[PDB]
């Protein structure tokens, strides 16, 4: 028999994820069905999104050889029925206060910083780059969390040294670039570009660096269709473009520039979005989502 979620202490809440205490040395990482667009958490959930993103994380934890925070199987008895398939049993770690970001392509705040200064997070770049330009080798572009509602602040390597130490900062940079390079090549071989990714790490009792976050989900990473990749224009979001198109189109009745919260989504847009998440998972993993555990 599985415990109730109310048997555990709710310890933290995020935009589309939740965290619970299991005992002194273990936590429960939970993915919800909520989705974000244009910096709003939308009213309408995407069915099975939490389960699909958890399947994705478990696949990539398996593929990568680096230590990670998993402390049990996806069907561990300590996981409540209500979150089965969208929750993981993990070990408690001393977390490092650095958002460890790798970028293989120039977009978002990376592109903006380049267009303003000619550099990104202390990396002076060649002249002549633009939207969705390839960056090779990929860049370590660390950031720090700001206040509620605000975007993370981009920082340089020296800033990271002052947060975690010189030797540890070099380790974060090296492991972030190594892991991203491997995952990106794997996805591209199957027709999906991982344009960038954001990692969070912790340290265990022996001093070892441990990957401790969801990993390579379409929330932590920009997924693009490789078949339509064209440097110089904005790329469609593999998972979120149907949501974006409806919200900004003729039928929503919503003006993005009003900064008012958006309306609920059509049921059919939510179902089409679920299909897109399933397509991304099955193409990258080579597995079938119909075999992933659930309630
Ligand atoms: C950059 C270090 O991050 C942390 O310290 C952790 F708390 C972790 O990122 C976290 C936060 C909120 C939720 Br919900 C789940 N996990």
């Amino acid at each position: 028999m599985r415990p109730s979620l109310s048997d555990y202490q709710h310890v933290a809440s995020g935009k589309v994820r939740e965290l619970y205490r299991v005992d002194d040395e273990h936590l429960l990482f939970v993915a919800t069905d909520r989705i974000s667009a244009f910096d709003f958490v939308l009213d309408t959930p995407i069915p099975d999104k939490g389960r699909i993103l958890t399947a994705m994380s478990v696949f990539f934890f398996g593929l990568l050889t680096v230590p990670n925070h998993l402390a049990g199987p996806p069907d561990d008895p300590r996981i409540p029925e209500e979150v089965l398939g969208r929750a993981l049993l993990v070990r408690r770690l001393d977390m490092l206060p650095v958002e460890c970001v790798a970028r293989g392509y120039l977009t978002g705040s990376g592109l903006l910083d380049y267009q303003r200064t000619g550099a990104v997070c202390g990396h002076v770049l060649p002249q002549g780059l633009g939207e969705a330009s390839r960056l090779d080798p990929p860049l370590f572009t660390p950031a720090t969390k700001a206040d509620i509602g605000e975007h993370d602040m981009n920082v340089d390597f020296a800033a990271v040294v002052g947060l975690v130490g010189a030797v540890r900062a070099n380790q974060l940079r090296d492991e972030t670039i190594k892991i991203y390079t491997r995952a990106a090549a794997h996805a591209l071989h199957k027709g999906i570009i991982l344009a960038d990714t954001k990692f969070e790490f912790g340290v265990d009792i022996e001093g070892n660096l441990v990957l401790a976050d969801e990993v390579f989900t379409p929330d932590s990473s920009r997924y693009w269709d490789a078949a339509h990749y064209q440097p110089g224009v904005v790329q469609d979001s593999f998972d979120k473009q149907f949501v974006r198109n409806w919200l900004t189109g003729p039928e929503s009745g919503w003006d993005r520039a009003s900064d008012t919260p958006p309306p609920p989504l059509p049921d059919e847009v939510a179902v089409a979005t679920r299909e897109r998440y399933i397509e991304a998972y099955e193409r990258i993993s080579g597995l079938s989502f119909s075999d992933w555990i659930g309630p």
